[PDB]
RNA sequence: CGUAAA
């Protein structure tokens, strides 16, 4: 819908395709999960650039999944196909200040109030995940968990949603 | 200096 291609499938001939890191964090309280975000905050977009434009300086350093814009605002929205990603794009992206953009942490995923900006990551209680968010965490095509059951301690990468 | 759509 946001999504550059709506379809497409994590599956090794995709040139998008990339695993799903599932860790497990023995120091969670019960009952909670840790989701690591490839949103990014993008702003200061000028006037004249599009969604097109943002993806596209961003090619050098991450391959770029979606992207709400809103001109009117000066900011966007960018999920990237993975964490490693991401944070590549947090380093070393327009490192001079050439561009007049700004890239910092996004939340793509569960609550706002349960995200670290700082360093990216939601601490979500699963309590507080709806029928369609837990949904979404094992069965995602990027990120979540691909078939492993949410379970106390479990991290992953922010998973896909629908919108 | 702008953190949203479900």
């Amino acid at each position: 819908n946001h999504h550059l291609y709506p379809d497409e499938l994590n599956v090794s001939n995709n040139p998008h395709y990339r695993p799903k890191p599932v860790s497990y964090d023995s120091t969670l309280p019960p009952d909670h999960i840790k989701v690591y975000s490839r949103t990014l905050f993008i702003g200061g977009v000028p006037l004249n650039m599009k969604e097109w434009d943002l993806a596209n300086v961003l090619k050098p350093f991450a391959e770029v999944q979606s992207v709400i814009l809103n001109n009117s605002r000066k900011h966007a929205f960018v999920k990237v196909y993975s964490r490693h990603e991401a944070e590549n794009v947090l380093q070393n992206f327009n490192k001079d200040g050439a561009l007049p953009l700004r890239t910092r942490w996004g939340v793509g995923f569960g609550p706002r109030d349960c995200c670290d900006y700082q360093h990216g990551y939601s601490i979500i209680p699963m309590h507080r995940l709806t029928d369609a968010d837990k949904k979404w965490s094992v069965s995602a095509q990027w990120g979540g968990t691909s078939g492993q059951p949410l379970v106390t301690g479990i991290v992953f990468e922010e998973p896909d949603i629908i919108v």
